[PDB]
């Protein structure tokens, strides 16, 4: 599980998104995995602007930060689960390290702030969902 809160938005993997996440929609895309809800209270995460191909995720599984070096995003195939049939999940990055399905929703960060959050995994490579993309996160 997991969040980032910035503005009046809160992003979570949209396989993981509540009844009030579906009340206060934003913004959702099934390719991505991603879901954006408004938000009362002022979120204060800082978004990364930047091309970083470094950076260090949050393992719950582990209850550990890791160091990676992770792809830049693209589309990749991601097997069946039960929330979704086997498909190409777009703006996707991988790195070699160890993850969970509880692990999703922990945060990738850079030098720069938060790049996006753990949203696929398997045979040792963890795959995070970019947000640096979404501009419209900061206006
Ligand atoms: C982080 C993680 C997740 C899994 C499982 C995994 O990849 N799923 C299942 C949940 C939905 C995901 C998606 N974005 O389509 C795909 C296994 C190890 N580690
Ligand atoms: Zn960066």
């Amino acid at each position: 599980s997991g969040a980032i809160y910035v503005g009046n938005y809160r992003v979570v993997n949209r396989h993981l998104a509540t009844h009030n996440d579906w009340a206060n929609l934003v913004w959702e895309d099934s390719s991505r995995d991603l879901l954006v809800s408004s938000t009362t209270a002022q979120g204060c995460d800082t978004i990364a602007r930047c091309d970083c191909q470094t950076g260090v995720y949050y393992c719950s599984s582990r209850r550990k930060h890791y160091p990676v070096s992770f792809s830049k995003p693209s589309l990749i195939f991601v097997e069946a689960s039960e929330y979704y049939p086997a498909r190409y999940q777009s703006h996707l990055m991988l790195a070699v390290g160890h993850s969970e399905p509880g692990d999703c929703g922990g945060i990738l960060r850079c030098q720069h702030g938060v790049v996006g959050i753990v949203s696929t995994g398997g045979n040792g490579l963890v795959g995070f969902a970019d947000v640096r993309d979404l501009l419209w996160l900061d206006e």
